[PDB]
């Protein structure tokens, strides 16, 4: 599923991500924009053999099981395929674990490089939320 901008903002809010760990909804929408262009089915292979899955491109090294990432963990206790669903519940619940892990949203390199410090409220501007 390819979410609309405001549509994803609303779904994220619905699942309690707005201001989770102090990160405003715009931060999450921004991260999702540059990680997946709002596409739940986005996947990308990393040089190290792990794979990133879903709207927030959650990585199989630590967070989900895809059966093909040697030495990895599955700390969200989910198959990585669950992160590709049209229903964003699994991605949101797993992202809550990730952003609580110590470095906040810097865990998402694209958030640090393209969202951090910018006018992230622009991403939810105009949205009925």
């Amino acid at each position: 599923k390819v979410f609309g901008r405001c549509e994803l903002a609303a779904a994220m809010k619905r699942h309690g991500l707005d201001n989770y760990r102090g990160y405003s909804l715009g931060n999450w929408v921004c991260a999702a924009k540059f990680e997946s262009n709002f596409n739940t089915q986005a996947t990308n292979r990393n040089t190290d053999g792990s794979t990133d899955y879903g709207i927030l491109q959650i990585n199989s090294r630590w967070w989900c099981n895809d059966g093909r990432t040697p030495g990895s963990r599955n700390l969200c206790n989910i198959p990585c395929s669950a992160l590709l669903s049209s229903d964003i519940t699994a991605s949101v619940n797993c992202a809550k674990k990730i952003v609580s892990d110590g470095n906040g949203m810097n865990a998402w390199v694209a958030w640090r490089n393209r969202c951090k410090g910018t006018d992230v409220q622009a991403w939810i501007r105009g949205c009925r939320l």
